[PDB]
Parts: C-alpha cells; sequence; structure tokens
C-alpha cells in the first residue's frame, strides 16, 4: 500500500476498452474490476484503487456511470490517471508454523475467527475483514479451497491485503459473483 499518488498512462485495446470497471464509494472513484490481459492490468491498476483524476479531470462526486461514460468517450491514444494506492486496505506480514499454518479461519474470502498462539494473532490480524490480495496476487472472487492451495504454497513470509468487509460488499454490490471469478485479474504482473 504505496502510501502516495502516482500516475497512470493506459492505452485502449485493439477493441476500444481498458479493462476497467468503476464504483463510486463516498463521493470518491475506486477500481470494482481490473480485467486480466487488459491494459488496465498492464499499467498495474488494482482492485480497491482510487481515481482522482483522468485527464486531469477531478472525480469527486461522478456516478459510477459518469465514470464510465468519461472513459468510453477518451481520445484513447492516452488516458492519464491519477491513482491513491488500495487507501481502504492494510498488508499484514506473517510466518507459517512447523505445521504450515499462519492461524486463521476464513469463509468465502472473509476471515471469521484468530487462532490463539499463532502469527495471525501476534501480528493483530481482524476478523470481519476480506482477503483481498496473497503475496500481490488478487483473489478475489476464487473458491476458498483455491485461497488455501495459495496458502499452503507460498513459501513461510505470507503477505495477506485485507479490506474491512462492509466496505468490500460496498465495492462489489451489483456485480455477479460470476463475474467475479471469471474476469477479475488474478495473475502475478508481467515484468
Amino acid at each position: 500500500i504505496k502510501q502516495g499518488i502516482r500516475e497512470v498512462i493506459l492505452c485502449k485495446d485493439q477493441d476500444g476498452k481498458i479493462g476497467l470497471r468503476l464504483k463510486s464509494i463516498d463521493n470518491g472513484i475506486f477500481v470494482q474490476l481490473v480485467q486480466a490481459n487488459s491494459p488496465a492490468s498492464l499499467v498495474g491498476l488494482r482492485f480497491g484503487d482510487q481515481v482522482l483524476q483522468i485527464n486531469g479531470e477531478n472525480c469527486a462526486g461522478w456516478s459510477s456511470d459518469k465514470a464510465h461514460k468519461v472513459l468510453k468517450q477518451a481520445f484513447g491514444e492516452k488516458i492519464t490517471m491519477t491513482i491513491r494506492d488500495r487507501p481502504f486496505e492494510r498488508t499484514i506480514t506473517m510466518h507459517k508454523d512447523s505445521t504450515g499454518h499462519v492461524g486463521f479461519i476464513f469463509k468465502n474470502g472473509k476471515i471469521t475467527s484468530i487462532v490463539k498462539d499463532s502469527s495471525a494473532a501476534r501480528n493483530g490480524l481482524l476478523t470481519e475483514h476480506n482477503i483481498c490480495e496473497i503475496n500481490g496476487q488478487n483473489v478475489i472472487g476464487l473458491k476458498d479451497s483455491q485461497i488455501a492451495d495459495i496458502l499452503s504454497t507460498s513459501g513461510t513470509v505470507v503477505t495477506i491485503t485485507i479490506m474491512p468487509a462492509f466496505i468490500f460488499e460496498h465495492i462489489i454490490k451489483r456485480m455477479a459473483p460470476s463475474i467475479m471469478k471469471s474476469l477479475m485479474d488474478h495473475t502475478i504482473p508481467e515484468v
């Protein structure tokens, strides 16, 4: 979570797509979906990022529809965005024990208990938080079985990016749970 603002320069693909869905939250505009293999993935936009500006227009107070309209009508060559890095999210570093455990229970990607005397406990992992990413890989929409597989196959240092559930449930409202699994970029970034 790069406590800071940054400029991205996007370029619409063959089909005039950038691969992004935006959502209005508390009079800001936030990244609800990044489509795999899109312009938005390659320049490195992440779920929960805030869009402060689009081509130097301020996004404050915009509807989701207006944000989408503005993107749909840009001189597609070059869209500049101003991004605040995942402002609703925090990152927690934990170490698996001898038995490969970090020490919580989750359900539908949401943490529901902290196991006594674990790395999760010692690092103050919270319940009622949705898992957004593991070691920088977006996991939103994946089955619980697959978030488990990612944790098991991770090395012994585990980084998880979490969000309060209330804020999570507000951002994903009005997107069917099939589209989250289907189309949310779950890939390791390319260099």
